[PDB]
């Protein structure tokens, strides 16, 4: 129940077993549904695009992110400057806790506003054209104003809740990759990334700051960088680069600018800002609130899955639209040269409306009308019967209908259907890989199924990835001195980021087969 | 036992098949009021015919996604309606007579109804059903409007529905094939693969017809149930008590007679 159990390859080059105590708060936070969702997404992503060389690195990074998320959740968990500060922290924690409820409230308010907008009417006469609500009850007119104000307020609170809930994870991440690239790869000491890496060029503003890591746990990254690289690349120059006084060892507007520049490049933060912008524009023109109905795609998981079929082959869809444009252009260049007389779109005999006397006009006519026509341009241009170019015209029309109407639209249909099939196959492959192999050691279930429920026992008690995450958290919370021998071994080996204590291809059973038998 | 009878009747009235038969009876009674109520019984072909059930399983497998994509269609058409009601109101005159206009987009509700009803059923979208935009200042905006409507609504979303149905067909076929393959390649009781039993000729067939027959296990359970407690032999009484405690460890998991006595059978 409270007892954790992990297996590592120890200093003796043998698989061992480590027992430790798991906190109930940590267990509850791990079983929390959003953490479970993050774990499922991580598993799916690594199984799709991951290799054994980087699998453990990605796993440890995911564990670190999860631990920081647990810290944030515990921080925001609910239990004249002083009263102002306590009220402010209470309010900010409330918004962080209720971010998702506020998002759903914004969606509901958008639906309510647009349902009210279904009652607008335009008239020349006042209630120049005026827009007004025509409904019997008379409550929709003030309800719309109240709901628009409430929706703007909810969007603002959603931005604040995001800033207080999900920005810290982004900052912690970016700080941790910057620290790792600086102290392992020497990205700025030796590599000096060019102007192409906009992230690397922007990250220069934080290296010399008083607190380069503020969300990242490793607060000794500057010391580590100094020790590792200064002795070879100039101790004084390294200290100048990192903005640390060497003499201070014996005895933040710039960082705020860096953090804000990082936040303003966040996709989710930018989406929430656009949501706020259209909420503000709704008070200028209420119909701008219709742009918030696009939030259903962002919100609903089923809608996201359905639209993933469209976006999976989005590049091929754009390419086939361009191919359609080119093919229709070729039909237009043939028409403008040989079939100009058939493009009269005027019933009146007095004034012609030739739609193919101009190349631009003929191309526009073709793209607009012949692609939306069921049988192609032959429905929309003059009948070719009783003419010298009749067979040429029927070949033209039939090839247009085949290549454009049938073949290219079939290509689009098949792209969408193949996207459906490919996504389904990806999900099935991830599920099969998880069912038939162990995440940590990669040993198949055929070996563990020698005993009844052997694979279940192995993946629930011996090599539980949740157990490994719990062990990492336990090491982090534990003090350095209190470490046992195995704990200190794995702690130092993790601080060096060597993922060889994770048992690769070996397990306790595969080691002591004879002695367990 | 009136209370038990009430409980049983409340259980029966929540049975799906019993409720379906009750509805069948209700429409049969309503047929004598209006004979055309007997047409509601033609829906019974879906309930009855296995082929029809299999065919409609393709529609119902992705039913949630079909409902969601219909809702997405409604939202997208609403967005096209909010654009039309603001910028293209003059093109929605559906009256041939010049004297009396029939503007279909002077009301937001009317324009949304027009869009959903007509532009989704039109082959090329709303551009077939509204006024031609040629010779107008908003001509390029109107052609972009019409072409995006035809692409996103007529092509993309109907393609999504088509693909949902086709993928349901494929997924159901794959499920049937996977079940058949699992039964062919593994034993139901012990889970040992056919590759091990195929050491001897027809070894897997012998194992699944004589050694670990699930029908045989069911027959043994029935035989124990019919047999009296006293008449049980030692093994019969052991398995009987262990079943009464509902411990399913007497079912051989991962082991068989051959895998046990390989040397002594050889
Ligand atoms: N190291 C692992 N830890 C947990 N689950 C694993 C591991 N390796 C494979 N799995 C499988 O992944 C499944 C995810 O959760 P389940 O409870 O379905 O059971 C799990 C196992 O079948
Ligand atoms: N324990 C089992 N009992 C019966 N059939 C099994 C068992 N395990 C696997 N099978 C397979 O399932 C098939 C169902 O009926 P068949 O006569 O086709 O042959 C059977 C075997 O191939
Ligand atoms: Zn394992
Ligand atoms: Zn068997």
């Amino acid at each position: 129940p409270y007892l954790g159990r992990i297996e590592i390859m120890g200093a003796s080059r043998r698989i061992e077993r480590i027992y430790f105590e798991i906190s109930e708060t940590n267990r509850a936070q791990w079983e929390m549904p959003q953490v479970k969702e993050s774990k499922r997404q991580f598993i799916f992503d690594v199984v799709n695009e991951g290799g054994e060389a980087e699998k453990m690195e990605l796993f440890v990074s995911f564990c670190e992110d999860t631990i920081f998320e647990m810290q944030i959740a515990a921080q925001i968990s609910e239990p004249f400057w002083g009263e102002l500060e306590v009220q402010r922290v209470k309010f900010l924690n409330y918004l962080s806790r209720n971010f998702y409820t506020l998002r759903f409230l914004a969606l509901f308010l958008a639906f309510a506003i647009n349902f009210i907008l279904l009652f607008y009417k335009v008239s020349d006469s006042p209630p120049m054209v005026y827009y007004f609500l025509e409904e019997s009850t008379g409550y929709m007119e003030p309800a719309l104003w109240c709901l628009s104000l409430l929706h703007t307020l909810v969007a603002f609170l959603c931005i604040i809740g995001y800033n207080c809930l999900k920005v810290p994870l982004v900052i912690f991440k970016r700080e941790k990759e910057l620290a790792r690239k600086l102290e392992f790869d020497g990205l700025y000491i030796t590599e000096q990334p060019g102007d192409d890496d906009v992230k690397g060029q922007w990250d220069r503003l934080v290296l010399n700051t008083p607190s380069f890591p503020s969300n990242y746990w490793d607060k000794f990254v500057k010391r580590k960088v100094l020790d590792k690289h200064g002795d070879i690349f100039g101790r004084e120059r390294i200290a100048e680069l990192l903005g640390m006084d060497l003499a201070s060892l014996e005895i933040d507007v710039k960082y705020q600018i860096w953090k804000f520049g990082v936040i303003f490049t966040d996709n989710s933060f930018l989406y929430l800002g656009w949501y706020m912008v259209m909420s503000l524009l709704g008070h200028y023109n209420n119909f701008f609130f219709a742009a918030h109905l696009l939030d259903i795609a962002m919100g609903v998981k089923t809608l996201r899955t359905i639209l993933s079929s469209v976006t999976h082959n989005g590049k091929q869809l754009v390419m086939t639209v361009g191919l359609l444009a080119v093919v229709v252009y070729l039909y237009t260049v043939v028409a403008f040269n040989f079939f100009r007389k058939f493009y009269n779109k005027s019933e009146d005999e007095d004034e012609p409306d030739m739609k193919c006397d101009d190349m631009m006009t003929c191309y526009l006519f073709h793209m607009y009308v012949g692609v939306r026509a069921g049988g192609g341009i032959g429905d929309e241009i003059e009948d070719p019967a009783g003419d010298e170019y009749e067979l040429y015209r029927v070949v033209f029309d039939i090839t247009f209908f085949f290549f454009v109407i049938v073949i290219l639209l079939a290509i689009i249909q098949g792209l969408i259907i193949d996207a459906f099939g490919e996504l389904r196959d990806q999900q099935e492959q991830v599920k099969e890989d998880m069912e038939t192999k162990c995440f940590i050691c990669g040993i198949g279930s055929d070996y563990f199924d020698t005993t009844p429920h052997g694979f279940e026992t192995h993946t629930l008690e011996e090599h539980n990835l949740a157990n490994y995450m719990f062990f990492l958290m336990y090491l982090i919370n534990k003090d350095e001195t209190e470490h046992t021998g195995q704990e200190s071994y794995v702690w130092k080996m993790y601080q060096e980021r060597c993922w060889d204590f994770f048992p690769a291809g070996d397990c306790f059973r595969k080691q002591y087969e004879d002695q367990l038998s």
